[PDB]
């Protein structure tokens, strides 16, 4: 259910080995759980493959967690701890008619406060923001536009004071320890290629 | 579904507002449960120090249980105000979905959620909103069965029951709406009423749910 979410985040470059080692689940319960998700609805190519019948409920299932972490944080003026307890019975609870209503109320908003995108009408998940910070190669100065909707990561950032939308620039690229050197403001940081896969920034 | 022990403690504070003795029979129909159910849950707020025994009013409500049915009734009404006047809800859609909010969402999340409505002090209903840590105490307590006097009225306020308010939109007949008392049969206890270009005869056990305000 809420950890199929997660195989369209594997999926997202982030087989059964991949399932029990990233979302922690249960190893039998890796491979006898797919006899259930392959009937009705969503092999060659990778390990599995969706179908639309799976690509467009996902997609109402980030819909309703952003939403409601947008309500949260920008009304309700919620912390990360709150949110992380509230926000996963909410989007449990409420119904389908309770998040149109909201998304109304919030004049439409674009993105979730961690950066991510809002799907709507039942339009598929599009990504605005997919460039992560591993991948870049060159040298220059960035925004950290966008950030996975985990808690740990976001204790990491609210540790080194490091907020979504904020300018950096990128000094060292070690190759061989696959180390991303930033500054920003008054403090320098060195991140991981693991910490790296987790952070999207935007040229500027 | 899965009623819980607060919304018994809600039924038995409304039935205490419309009813001199508050009966089981009462709190069967209302809450649309089986006798024994009643008993036994009624067995367990007992217990719990929320309600106490007395065969003069049927049931009181001890401090404990007026001071959460307080904070019951403002998470319940703010999430109300929140539905209809924000959300744009119909009065059908929160019956099917008022009721289970009310009972998951914390309550940080209702002092946040009375702070973003201005401070509301009304149910769309008529019902009084308490601030955070404040007692419940309602502007509308009289019903339309005591008054005995002729004259105009208010329709000030209802509780938020479904057939109740089926009942009122069918004849044309929302909160706030003026009209005046004609007749008033002390036999048959019927109160005679007309509203516009309508007229309406409500028996006693209506009456009882219609918190009027006088002239
Ligand atoms: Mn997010
Ligand atoms: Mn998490
Ligand atoms: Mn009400
Ligand atoms: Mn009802």
């Amino acid at each position: 259910e809420d950890y199929l979410k997660c195989i369209y985040e594997i999926g997202e470059q982030e087989t059964n080995k991949m399932v029990a080692e990233k979302m922690h689940v249960s190893a039998p319960a890796v491979s006898e759980m797919i006899k259930k998700m392959i009937s009705q609805g969503w092999d060659k190519a990778k390990g599995y493959l969706l179908k639309d019948k799976g690509y467009a409920l996902v997609a109402n299932l980030y819909r309703k967690h952003r939403l409601i972490e947008v309500f949260l944080i920008h009304q309700l003026g919620y912390n990360t701890q709150e949110v992380h307890q509230e926000a996963e019975v909410l989007e449990h609870t409420v119904s389908d008619t309770f998040i149109d209503r909201l998304d109304k109320i919030l004049d439409f908003p674009d993105f979730c406060p961690h950066g991510g995108t809002i799907p709507r009408y039942g339009q598929p998940l599009v990504e605005m923001n997919t460039t992560t910070l591993n991948t870049i190669t060159e040298l220059g100065r960035f925004r950290l536009s966008r950030i996975h909707d985990h808690f740990d990561l976001i204790q990491y950032l609210e540790t080194h004071h490091l907020n979504i939308n904020t300018e950096l620039t990128l000094t060292q690229i070690d190759t061989f320890a696959k180390t991303y050197t930033i500054c920003y403001g008054d403090k320098e940081l060195v991140i991981p290629e693991n910490i790296a896969k987790q952070l999207y920034v935007t040229a500027l």
